[PDB]
């Protein structure tokens, strides 16, 4: 597939990066498959997936309800494919290590791991948010990980500017 990413610097083979909202970014490319940084109870409150969710007018939320009633929680590592809504054509939801809570940072390879049962993902950095892990880690644990095409989007400029700066 060809996709209308424009403008991100190139990592790896496999691996490009921008500094912009995923959620301006699906909107304009309509990707096959936009990864959340989700929790396991897929409770879209804040960051990656509070922003997905609210530009699905709650849809996403909805859905994931539907999701969880029939199926329970995911696993830390673990993840689930549902609607991509108005934004994409699936979402990928994963759930990386809360490391503020005492979960293994070891299991944010298992996340990235996900990413390999799709050829082309539009994601952002798993659990470096409001989960704790250090960012440059999981770009690390994903260059380290993912092997399929994956366009990382990264909200914030600060942080983006240190991450294109550091070694992988
Ligand atoms: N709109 C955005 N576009 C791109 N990157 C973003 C955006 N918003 C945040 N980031 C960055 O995306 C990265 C991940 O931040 P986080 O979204 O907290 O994900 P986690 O895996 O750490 O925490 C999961 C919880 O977050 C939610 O509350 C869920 O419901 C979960 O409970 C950081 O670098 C952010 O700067």
């Amino acid at each position: 597939m060809v996709n209308s990413f424009s403008g991100y610097l190139k990592l790896t083979d496999n691996v490009y990066i921008k500094n912009a909202d995923i959620v301006e970014e699906a909107k304009k490319v309509k990707p096959t498959v936009v990864v959340n940084a989700a929790n396991v109870y897929l409770k879209h409150g804040g960051g990656v997936a509070g922003a997905l969710n609210k530009a699905t007018n709650n849809a996403m939320q909805v859905e994931s309800d539907d999701y969880i009633a029939t199926n329970g929680p995911l696993k830390v590592g673990g993840s689930c494919v549902l609607s991509g809504h108005n934004l994409a054509k699936h979402c990928l939801h994963v759930v990386g290590p809360n490391v503020n809570k005492g979960e293994d940072i070891q299991l944010l390879k298992s996340a990235y791991e996900n990413f390999n049962q799709h050829e082309v993902l539009l994601a952002p950095l798993l659990s470096a948010g409001i989960f704790g892990a250090d960012p440059i880690h999981s770009l690390r644990v994903c260059v380290d990980t993912v092997r399929t095409n994956v366009y990382l989007a990264v909200f914030d400029k600060n942080l983006y500017d240190k991450l294109v700066s550091s070694f992988l």
